[PDB]
């Protein structure tokens, strides 16, 4: 799943094949 642990979603974003967030920049 996600690796990028600079997300903080919660269980229900789809962030399996559409990630967009860096090192220290998450803008889900
Ligand atoms: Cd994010
Ligand atoms: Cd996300
Ligand atoms: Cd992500």
């Amino acid at each position: 799943i996600c690796t990028n642990a600079a997300c903080k979603c919660a269980n229900g974003c789809k962030c399996g094949s559409g990630c967009s967030c860096t090192e220290g920049n998450c803008a889900c």
